[PDB]
C-alpha cells in the first residue's frame, strides 16, 4: 500500500475498533442517531452533497433553528469570488437560539456548568440565570450606543460570563472579537485595531491553574494605543484591586445593575456577521463567520459527532478564545438546548486527575480536549486516571492537531476504559464547525484518522504538483474541498483578498485548507499535518504526523515536533525536537545513545529517509495557548533566522524560544 | 360587627350601593355594556384573565385589539423577581401605526382629537388624518435631526392638540419620549432632562391655561443652560409672542415641518422595545419604563372595559399629559381603540366654573374623567354652575389620581351624573401603566369611595405588612400586592433597575408592592385608602387619611383636607388636621375653636375616639402636584419640623402654600 | 373645421396614420405583444387601472412584479393636497434585491450590463453576477464609512457601467442615492452636494465621452473645498491619468472594494422609504421617490410600452444623471430581469453611424433616445444609417421634449426602416415612469403624439384661466391628473413647500404637470410644450412645438426654438432661433431671404399671429445635457436680461449662450 498509517505498536488487523455498547444504544444509554454501520453514515451523507441536496438542507435549517423570516434560496455564491451564502433572505437571532427558546421551554435546566479555577466554588447556570445576565450586559452595549454591525472586544478568560458576554453581542447583532485571556498588551492592541471596536468588556484578572493573568493591566497597556474604543467594561472575578480609568472603564456588576433582565433580540440577515475571530503569519487574520449558516453548522455537528440528546452534559474543556470554544462551548451546545461545561481551569490543577474528578462530579456524558492535553495527561502516570468511574462518558473527542496512535491508545485506555467511541474532529476556524469525524454511533474508527467527511463536506485530494484530483483510493496529496458548505468563513475582515489568495486561489474551484491529507485502501481520510510542515528527503514527501508518531512509540517520549531544513544531499533533512519525560534519567541513558535509538525507531518504522539527520532533547516545544505546536518557529531558528519571527509574545510559553534557541547552537 | 369600614359617608350604608342606571343597561338607545348586568359577569370572565390558563385569553385579545407587523409565538415569561417581565416578545408593531393609520385608512374625517382651547371659541375637531399628518412632519423632523430607534425625546408642551402628535411621532421612529408637565420650573425639568440623556426637545413659545401665559420658552432657556446634551430645541408657536430663540439650537416647529412630507414609514418595533420615560411627581427623579406592545393593549382593554367604550363615543379625559393619566386615557388608550379623544388645555374654572360642563353639552362627550381635587374644587363653587345643563350625552364618569370622599362622589353623582352615570373610580399607578382596580360600569354595583374589584389580568392580594403573609377572606386590611405580572407593567426605572427592584419588587419577594393601604370589605369590596407611608398610628389604631380626610368634609363649609402624624409620647402618633374652608364661609361667625372642637367631635362619631385630630391648622389651600395629589409628605416633615430635608418643591401647583403653611404650625 | 390640429408634417394627415407593423403583431418570429392588437384592446386593460375598482389591479400587479420581503396591506392612501401619497405602505422590499438577487439566483452569466464604452472595442457585457458582487462590494465599502439608512450619498459618475453598481449599492443598504451628471461644473455640483447634505460622494478620476476627457476628480476637488459635510471620496479608477487624491479623504475605490466580501445582506426597506433624491437640470430641486411605487411603475411601463420580453436587448442611450437613465436604463430593465444597456459615448463618436454599429453588433431589441439626438443624426446624412440592418429592432423610444414629425419621420424611416413602433413617450422626473405612450402592439401613432396615458393615470385638460376640466375631444389647456399613481414623486427633499406649490397648489385637487396639452378629435393626446413657453400673440395662444414643427419643413433648417418677447401692439411677439446644419451656405443664400421664408413658412401653416417678428440664425442652441431646449434662457436674452439667467455653467454648451446674445444685439 502506497498509503499507511500513523505509527503504532498495534497492528492493523487488530486497530480497527467498532462503536462500542454505550454507543449501541445499550447499558440505558440513549440510541444514536446515525448508526449501526458506515451504510448507514453514508446514505444520510448522500443527502447533504451533490445537486440534490438543497431538499435537505432546507429541511434541517427549519428544523433546527427559530427563524423569525424564513428563507427562499438554500445557497448561492462560491469559491471564486467569496460570495458565499446560505439561506439569505431568512431572519434570526443567534441568542434567541441559544437563550431564549429554550428559556421559554425549561427555565431552571442547566445551561452552563462552571468548573471554577477552585474545584470547590464550581456551580450550574441556568438557562434564565444565563439569559437574564446575557440581556443585561445587552442592554449595558446598546447604552453605550453599540448599534447592529458594530464590533466588540472581548478580553475574558474562562469564567462562564464569557458566555454572556459573547450571546449579548449576538443579541443586539453585534459582532464579537474574542482573544484568548494572556495574550499580551501588542497582541490584543493589533486585533482591537484590526476589528475597530468602539467597547472592550474584560475582567479584572482572570484565574488559571491557580495563577493570576493580568488582565486588566494588559488591556491598559493595549488601549493607549486603541484610539476606537470609549468604554471598557470590567467584570469582578478577583476583587483584586486594578486600575480603573474614570469615564471609560465601569464595572460590569454595578452597570448591569442598571438594566433590566430582558432586552428584545435584533432581527437579524442569515449572512450579517456573527463573530471575528483572529487566529494565532503578519497581521492578524480575523476569519468572519456570519450567522443562520454557522449556528446550523455548530448545531448539526454537535447532534451528530457527539450523538448529544437533550440531557446531555458536553465537555468542551478548551478555551473560549478558540474557534473550539466558539463553536462546541458556546453555540453548538446552547442552540442544542443541552448543558455545557465552562472549564476555568488546567488538566493539572491542582493535580492531574482533574479532567477525571470533574467528569464523575457531573457525570458529563462527552468530553472534548486537544492532542496536547492529551499527551500531558499521558506523561503524568496512570495513577490520576485509573480509579475514577468516568462511566457516565459514551464520547471522547480529540481536536486541534493529528492524535499519535500512543496517546489515541491512552485516551481510549483510561478515559475511555475501551467503551467510549473517539471522535477524532477534523475543522479548523474557517471552517466553522467539523469537518471530517467519525459518527460514534456508526463509525469504526482507527487509531489517528479522521475517517470520513460530515454531511455537507464534499473533500477530496489534489496532488499538488498537477494540481489534479487524484481518484480512487490509497492516495496522498493536500486536502480540498469541492463545494461550499453552509458554516464555511465568509471573509477575512477588511482582507477578502487575503482570504480569496489563501484559500481559494491555490487550487480554483476548490477550498484549499493548507493541510496534507491522505485515503487509505479502506477509503478512511488521514490528516497528517500542514503542508507548509512536510518535508521532502530525497523526493521523499514526510508528514510530521508519521514521524512524530514513530518517535512517541520509543518509552520515556512524552511530545516531539520534527522540522525540515536546506540539505545539500537530500535536499531537505529531518531535525527532531524531543521532549522527554522529566524523570527519564538523562544520566543513565546518554544522550548520544538515546538519539541513535530515536532515529533507528523512526528509520525501522518509516524508512533510511525519514531518520532525522540532528535530535535535539528539549524540555519543551513552543506551542500555542490552543495547543498548537508551532513548527513555523522551529523550522526558521532551524535555518538560523531567530531574528525572522513573527509575533511571539503570547505563545504558551514565550521562555521557552530562548532554551530551544540556546540547544541549537 | 365590621372590622373594615367604608368611607364616612352621610349616607347610611344600607342605601349607599349603586346598580349599573338606564344608561349603562343598553337602554334609551345607549350601547350595550361590553361586560354585564352584574358582578358575576365580571368575575367570570375575568377569572379567564388570571391564573394559568389565562395565555388563550390574553393571546386573542392581543391578536384581536392590535395590528402586528410580526405575529408573537410567546404569550408571557419573566417575572418580578429580576424585573425580566416579556409579554408576546417575538411580536412586531407599531404605536402610532396603532393609533393613527389604521384608524386613518378606514375613516379619515373622523375627529381623533376634541381639542378644547384655552378660548372655549378657539376649540376645533381634529381628524384622524389631519392628526397624523402632523404626527408624519414631526418625525420627518426629528429623523432630520439624527434621532434614531432608542433616543431619548424630551417633551414640555402644555395641552394643546400637537402633543399628541408630539409623543405619536416620537413612538412612530422608535424613539423614546419623556413628557414633562408643562409649568414645572428649570430645576425640574433640567433633572428630567439631564436624567434621560435626551438630545432633542420639543416645547413651545408660551403655553395658555386658565388665562395665563406659562413662560415655557423662558423655563426651557434657564433648564437649558445645565443641559449640555441638548442640541436641538422644536418651538411650537402657540402664542407668538415674541420669545428668545438660539440659532442653530433652536427651530421653529412650523418652519421644520413645512420642509417635510405629511407621510413617513412606522419603525417595526418589538414587544419590549421601550415606549416611553415617564417621571414620577422622594430622591432623583424616577423614570418610570414603559414598553411597547403590553402598554398599549393594557390601555386600549381598561379604556374598552372600563369606560365601556363604543366606536361612536366621545371621550373626555380632562387631565395633562405629562400625567400617565394623559398618557394612556387621553393619547395611548383612546387613540388604539380609534375612538374620539378630548385635549382640554383649560383649568375647570376658566372662564367660569361651567366650563366642563359646557364641554360636555358642546361636544355631546360620552364619559369624563378627571381627578378628585378637580371635583372638590367644583362642588365647591356652587350648583348653579352645574345643576341646568343638559349632559345627558354622558354614560360613566371616571375618578383618578387619590381617594375620593363620599360627599364629593355623590356630588359628581348628583349633579355631573344627574344620578344617571355609572361613577368609576379606578386606582393604579404610572408603574402599573393602566387602570388595575375599578368597576366595569355596566356590571358593578358601586360604593361611594370604593375602586371594587381589579381589572383583567390583575390578582391582588392584601398581605399583613409585618409578617408578609396573605390575610385570607373579606373584612380584612393591610397593604396591597399583586401575585403575577400583568403586560402594562413598568419594565424598569430608566437606568436605575436597581431602584425598581428595591421599591416594588424586594419589599415583599414574590409580589408587586404598590406602596397604597388598603381593605377587603365583608362584600369583597377593595378599599384603597392611601399611601401605606401616610398611615397614622394612634395606640395601635391604624387609621388611613383617606377615612379622616372624608369624615372632615362631612362637616358644612368644609373644601378640602388633609391629615399627617406625628410623634406622640402618650399614643405613639398624633392626628394633625389642615383644613380648606370654603371662601364664602363665615370664619367670623363661627368660633375657630369651635368649628375645630365640632371637626373632632365629627371624626369621633364616624371613626372612634382616637381618631379625633389633636390639632387643626386653617389653611387657605394644600400643598399639592399639578395632578391633584395632596403633598402629604410635605405637611408630615413640617409638622415634625423638617422643613429644611422637604426636597424639590418648586414645581408643585402653588409653591406659596408652603410658606403659609410653615408659618401657620408655629 | 377643428380647434386642434395635429402638429405640423408635410404628410397629410390621412397618410399620417402607422398601425403596429409586423413586428410588433407577433410575426415576422417576433415575440407575441403584451397588449394588443388595436385600441380596444388597450382600454380594456387601462379601465381597470384607473377608477375606484382598481385597487384589485394594483396589488396584483405589485405582487407579482416585485420580491416582498413582507407582505403590503394598504393599496393606496394619502394625496395631492398635502402631499402624503402611499402606496403599499405595510410592505417591505428592496431594489437590489428586485434588480440583482432574484435575477441572480434564476440565471446568474445572463447578461445584466451591455457596457458600450466610448471606444468601441472596450465594450463588453456584464452578467447579472458580476453586477451583484461588484454592488455588494460598494455597499460594503459605504456599510464600512458608517452610511447608515435614510443617508444621502452623492454619486458624480460618467457612464461606466460601475455607476449601476453604485446606484444599486445605496438602494442595497437603504442609503439614498443622489446622481449628479459626470461634467456638471464644480458650482453646479457643490450646490447639489450641500442642499443633499450627503458626507459620502462616489466619483471617478476622469470620465471619456465622445472622445474627450471629463475632469471628474479635478471638478470634485473644487466643489468640496465649500461642501464643508463631506468626509469621503470614493474614487472610480476609469482613466488612470494622474488625479489629486486628498489623504484621509479620498480612497481608490478598486482598493477598497477588495477588501470587502463579495455578498452584502439587503437591509428591508419600507414601500415609503425613500430610494433616490433627482436634482432636475432658482436653488436646485431635488426630486425624492419612494421605493415600492417607483421600482413598480418602471418595471410595469418598461414592460408594456416597449414590450419587453425576457430576452429582449434592451438600448436606452441616456444618461444615468437624468430621470430617464434611472428608470430606464437602472431600475426598469434590471426589475424585469432583461439586458440593459449603458452607453458611455455620444450618437456621433467616432463617426454619426455608432448608435446603428451598436444596434446590429449587440442585436439590440429596443432603441431609447431623445428628440435632440434624432434631430442631431437626422443633420448628419443618411450614408450612416441607409446600409445597416438594424431588423432585430421592434420598437424605437423617443423621450424629452416634443418630436417634431419632420424628425419623427426621419426616425421612423432610417432607424425603424418602416417596421418598428414608435413610441413617444411623455413623463417627467417627478412622475418617476412614463405618463402618456402608445402600447406598441396596441395603438396606431401620429407623428407626434403621445397617444394614451398608461396604467393607473387618469388625466384631464384644464382651461388655465377657469380652472375647469375640459369635457370631450379637438380640447386644449393645461395637462393635470385627478389622482395620484405608484410611482409619483413623493417630495422635494426638504423643501416640501416647494412642491405642494408647484404640483398640487395651482389646480387644487389635480396634479399640475406644467406642460400644455391638446386633446383631438380622436381622442390623442398632444404635449406640444411647457406652460411658462406658450407665447400669446393677439390673444391667440401659440405653443411651441407647433411653430417649431413648422420651422423644420423647411430645407436646411437642423433646430429651430420659439420664443415671446413684449410687444406693444400684440402683447407679445414671437421671435424664432433657428440652426442650420452646417454645410448651408449662408453666403450664396441671402439671411434676409431665409428669414423670409422662414416666416412665410409659418403664415401658410399656423398663420399671420404667428409668424416670426425676427428670425435669428445660430450655429446651436442652449441645450440641457438631457438635450431639453432652455427656451427660459433665449426668452431671457431676447427680453434684454442677459445678466439675471443664474447658473448656466453646466449646460452643454455654454459658451453658446455667448453666440446668442451677440447674434441678438
Ligand atoms: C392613577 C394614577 C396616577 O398615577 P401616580 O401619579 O403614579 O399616582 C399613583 C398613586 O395615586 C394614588 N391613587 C391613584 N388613584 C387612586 C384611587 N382611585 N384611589 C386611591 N388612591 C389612588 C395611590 O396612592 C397611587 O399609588
Ligand atoms: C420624460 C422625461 C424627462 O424628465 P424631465 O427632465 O423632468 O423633463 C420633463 C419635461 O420634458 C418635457 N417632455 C418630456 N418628454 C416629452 C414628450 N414625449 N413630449 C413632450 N414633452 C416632453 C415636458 O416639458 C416635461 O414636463
Amino acid at each position: 500500500h502506497h498509503v499507511h498509517p500513523l505509527p503504532d505498536s498495534v497492528p492493523e488487523s487488530e486497530d480497527l475498533f467498532a462503536p462500542p455498547p454505550r454507543m449501541q444504544g445499550k447499558e440505558g444509554r440513549p440510541k444514536p442517531h446515525i448508526g449501526p454501520n458506515y451504510e448507514s453514515y453514508v446514505k444520510e451523507w448522500a443527502k447533504t452533497v451533490g445537486p440534490n441536496s438543497d431538499e435537505w438542507w432546507a429541511a434541517k435549517a427549519r428544523e433546527t433553528l427559530d427563524w423569525y423570516d424564513d428563507f427562499k434560496t438554500v445557497r448561492a455564491g462560491g469559491f471564486e469570488h467569496g460570495d458565499v451564502q446560505w439561506f439569505p433572505e431568512g431572519t434570526l437571532n443567534a441568542a434567541y437560539n441559544c437563550l431564549d427558546r429554550h428559556y421559554y421551554k425549561n427555565p431552571k435546566k442547566t445551561a452552563i456548568i462552571y468548573e471554577a479555577d477552585e474545584p470547590s466554588e464550581s456551580r450550574e447556570v441556568s438557562y434564565e440565570e444565563l439569559m437574564q445576565e446575557t440581556c443585561r450586559v445587552a442592554n449595558v452595549l446598546k447604552s453605550y450606543g453599540v448599534k447592529k454591525g458594530d464590533a466588540v472586544s472581548i478580553y475574558l478568560p474562562m469564567t462562564w460570563q464569557a458566555a454572556a458576554a459573547f450571546l449579548a453581542c449576538a443579541r443586539i447583532g453585534a459582532i464579537h472579537s474574542a482573544v484568548f485571556a494572556g495574550f499580551s498588551a501588542e497582541s490584543l492592541r493589533d486585533r482591537v485595531n484590526d476589528c475597530e471596536c468602539k467597547v472592550l468588556i474584560t475582567t479584572d484578572e482572570g484565574r488559571r491553574g491557580g495563577k493570576t493573568i493580568a488582565t486588566k493591566q494588559i488591556v491598559d497597556a493595549a488601549l493607549q494605543q486603541c484610539p476606537l474604543v470609549e468604554n471598557v467594561l470590567v467584570l469582578r472575578r478577583t476583587g483584586n484591586k486594578v486600575p480603573m480609568t474614570e469615564g471609560r472603564d465601569k464595572w460590569w456588576d454595578e452597570e448591569c445593575a442598571k438594566m433590566p433582565a430582558y432586552c428584545p433580540c435584533e432581527r437579524m440577515a442569515s449572512e450579517d456577521p456573527l463573530f471575528i475571530l483572529y487566529t494565532s503569519t503578519g497581521k492578524p487574520k480575523g476569519v468572519v463567520h456570519s450567522t443562520a449558516g454557522y449556528l446550523l453548522g455548530t448545531a448539526l455537528t454537535l447532534k451528530y459527532v457527539f450523538d448529544a440528546h437533550p440531557d446531555d452534559r458536553f465537555a468542551c474543556m478548551a478555551d473560549i478564545g478558540w474557534i473550539t470554544g466558539h463553536s462546541y462551548i458556546i453555540y453548538g451546545p446552547l442552540a442544542n438546548g443541552i448543558t455545557t461545561a465552562v472549564f476555568e481551569s488546567t488538566p493539572v490543577y491542582p493535580t492531574p486527575s482533574r479532567y477525571w474528578d470533574f467528569v464523575d462530579k457531573w457525570k458529563a456524558t462527552q468530553l472534548y480536549t486537544a492532542p496536547t492535553a492529551i499527551r500531558l495527561l499521558r506523561r503524568m502516570g496512570e495513577d490520576h486516571v485509573k480509579n475514577h468511574d468516568l462511566s457516565s462518558l459514551r464520547v471522547l473527542g480529540s481536536v486541534g492537531e493529528p492524535i499519535n496512535p500512543e496517546a489515541w491508545h491512552w485516551y481510549n485506555d483510561f478515559a475511555g476504559k475501551n467503551q467510549c467511541a473517539i471522535v477524532d474532529t477534523y475543522w479548523m476556524t474557517e471552517t466553522g464547525s467539523i469537518s471530517i469525524a467519525p459518527l460514534p454511533g456508526a463509525i469504526s474508527t482507527k487509531p489517528g484518522s479522521a475517517t470520513f467527511p460530515f454531511f455537507g463536506m464534499d473533500v477530496d485530494i489534489i496532488d499538488p504538483q498537477t494540481g489534479q484530483v487524484l481518484e480512487g483510493n490509497d492516495v496522498e496529496g493536500v486536502l480540498v474541498a469541492r463545494r461550499p458548505w453552509p458554516s464555511i468563513a465568509r471573509t477575512v475582515y477588511r482582507d477578502h483578498k487575503r482570504y480569496l489568495e489563501t484559500y481559494m486561489k491555490p487550487y480554483p474551484g476548490y477550498f484549499f485548507f493548507g493541510d496534507g491529507a491522505a485515503r487509505d485502501y479502506d477509503g478512511y481520510m488521514w490528516i497528517k499535518g500542514r503542508v507548509d510542515d512536510v518535508i521532502n528527503v530525497s523526493g521523499h514527501r514526510l508528514s510530521t504526523a508519521e514521524v512524530e508518531s514513530a518517535l512517541i512509540l520509543h518509552k520515556g517520549v512524552a511530545e516531539t515536533a520534527v522540522v525540515g531544513c536546506a540539505d545539500d544531499l537530500t535536499g531537505q533533512a529531518v531535525y527532531a525536537f524531543v521532549t522527554m519525560k522529566p524523570e527519564f534519567d538523562l544520566k543513565a541513558t546518554k544522550e548520544a545513545d538515546l538519539s541513535k535509538e530515536l532515529a533507528i525507531q523512526v528509520r525501522k518504522v518509516i524508512g533510511p529517509f525519514a531518520a532525522p539527520k540532528k535530535i535535539y532533547l528539549v524540555s519543551d516545544l513552543p506551542k500555542t495557548r490552543s495547543g498548537k505546536i508551532m513548527r513555523r518557529v522551529l523550522r526558521k531558528i532551524v535555518a538560523g533566522e531567530g531574528d525572522q519571527l513573527g509575533d511571539l509574545s503570547s505563545i504558551a510559553d514565550p521562555q521557552i524560544v530562548e532554551e530551544v534557541k540556546q540547544k541549537v547552537t
